[PDB]
């Protein structure tokens, strides 16, 4: 390929970046403000400022890479370094996290990234056996307590009730603990909402003028101290139910504060935060496909599970060819988690479509997902949701380019990459989530929102088996 100049440039010092937060939060939003530069220079390789900038970061320039051909350079641990990036060009105080640089924000070099990565590893398999039982008893208190306000109220709000059962089904999966037999009862959602507020409000708008967003929020760090006192209502929590995980840390030679301050993260931050994006996305998007798609999920489904002797098993996951897929496509078209950052290690040669590109060592680069998993060099129907995409064997082979969780979904996560710990565990919850929808529904209606993080989404009709 030509090398070609990476087109872009910084604008002004101090306006050149609140211009560019001004086009993302406000007169473009992220997609046009990725897609407008795209066009511009004729490169989806190009330099441009990111947010925050302001005070909260020091640096707001990255080079971004906005097509599946560059993008995975970011999945490169010999590439990229990954310290201190999980949020982008600033870190949120480790007064958030208990004094802690927690394990989402460790290069795979650090060696505490090792023990904390093994640490979750075994919480995910020793949760193995529960995670069907639990999360089939919770989601369908979930979907009784849908029909109930859809009688009330002509309409159901599913974030408003589904934030709850996802905690407790990790609490009751993960730790075998009910937190409504606890201190925190139903009180967790709001802890979390709030505490994940207070590290994300820099990336984040709620949709109020920027005349108040941009000095309440986009300018100075929310003050940790506000947060601590909920904090450490969690953190009494995650100490108190833990013990199964936190003998096995200590064999793993890791602290039990750091321990705790860590499955506190992995559980709210991670996979509660991811949940509470994926799941109103998957119910907008699986609600958007229609009612055709609706009855030929549900006849697979209750198909399936009818030649398993009425017994849910991985196994019969398996055979749900279109159950399957349907997962992959959501993540596909939705990444939850649209961000990813990487601080180039040495000099590197990028590849894109058509040119390639050189960065200096030191260069923070930067990529949009979701402008990698619908790149139309890579997918046909990039722009469609395509319920069947990944049915079959040809299917099956464009999975090395979904994403969603910072390496191809064919690639296994380990100690030695930045892929999610979590992976496995995610695309399995999804499908047990579809499959407890189209269990019970022929088929649904929705109505749809925007939400700082995804969407917010009402049932207006849930029409019964
Ligand atoms: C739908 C839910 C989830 C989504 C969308 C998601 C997505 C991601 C993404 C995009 C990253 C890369 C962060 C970066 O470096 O930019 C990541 C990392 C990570 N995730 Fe997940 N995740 C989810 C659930 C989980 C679960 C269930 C776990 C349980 C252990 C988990 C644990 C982690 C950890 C520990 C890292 C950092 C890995 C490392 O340091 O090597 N996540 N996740």
């Amino acid at each position: 390929l030509p090398i070609r100049n990476i087109p872009g440039n910084y604008g002004l010092p101090i306006v050149g970046p609140i211009k560019d937060r001004w086009d993302y939060f406000y007169d473009q939003g992220a997609e046009e403000f990725f897609k407008s530069r795209i066009r511009k220079y004729n490169s989806t390789v190009y330099r441009v400022n990111m947010p925050p900038g302001a005070f909260i970061a020091e640096n707001p320039q990255v080079v971004a890479l906005l097509d599946g051909k560059s993008f995975p350079v970011l999945f490169d641990v010999d590439k990229v370094e990954k310290k201190d990036l999980f949020t982008g060009t600033y870190m949120p105080s480790t007064e958030l996290t208990g004094g802690y640089r927690i394990l989402s924000y460790l290069d795979p070099s650090e060696p505490k990234h090792e023990k904390l990565k093994n640490l979750l590893f075994f919480l995910l398999k020793s949760s193995r056996n529960r995670i069907f039982p639990e999360f089939q008893a919770t989601y369908s208190e979930l979907f009784d307590s849908l029909e109930k306000e859809l009688s009330l109220k002509g309409k159901a709000d599913f974030g408003g009730s589904s934030d709850g059962t996802a905690f407790n089904f990790l609490a009751r999966a993960f730790y075998g603990t009910n937190p409504a037999d606890t201190k925190l009862k139903a009180d967790a959602p709001g802890l979390i909402t709030k505490w994940v507020l207070f590290n994300l409000h820099p990336l984040l708008s709620i949709g109020l003028p920027r005349v108040i967003e941009e000095p309440l929020i986009h300018t100075f760090s929310l003050p940790p101290a506000l947060v601590k006192s909920d904090y450490q209502r969690l953190y009494e929590f995650f100490l108190e139910s833990a013990g199964e995980i936190l003998v096995e840390a200590d064999k793993l030679g890791i602290s039990r504060e750091e321990a705790t301050h860590n499955l506190l993260f992995a559980t709210c931050f991670n996979t509660w935060g991811g949940m509470k994006i994926l799941f109103p996305n998957m119910v907008k998007r699986i609600g958007r496909a229609g009612h055709q798609v609706h009855n030929r999920l549900a006849e697979e489904i209750r198909s399936v599970i009818k030649s398993n002797g009425g017994e849910l098993t991985m196994g019969a996951i398996e055979k749900m060819e279109l159950t399957k897929s349907v997962v992959y496509e959501c993540l596909r078209f939705e990444p939850p988690v649209t961000a990813q950052y990487g601080r180039a290690k040495k000099d590197l040669v990028i590849e894109s479509h058509d040119a390639a590109f050189k960065v200096k060592a030191g260069e923070m680069l930067y990529g949009y997902q979701p402008l990698a998993t619908r790149d139309p060099k890579i997918f046909d129907r990039a722009d469609e949701f395509v319920p069947e995409r990944f049915v079959g064997e040809e299917g099956e082979k464009l999975l090395r380019h979904v994403l969603w969780s910072n390496g191809p979904e064919t690639e296994t996560p380990t100690v030695g990459n930045k892929q999610c710990a979590g992976k496995d565990f995610v695309v399995l919850v999804a499908r047990l989530f579809v499959i407890e929808i189209f269990r019970r529904y022929d088929s649904f209606d929705i109505e749809v929102g925007t939400s700082p993080l995804g969407s917010s989404v009402n049932f207006s009709s849930l029409r019964k088996a």
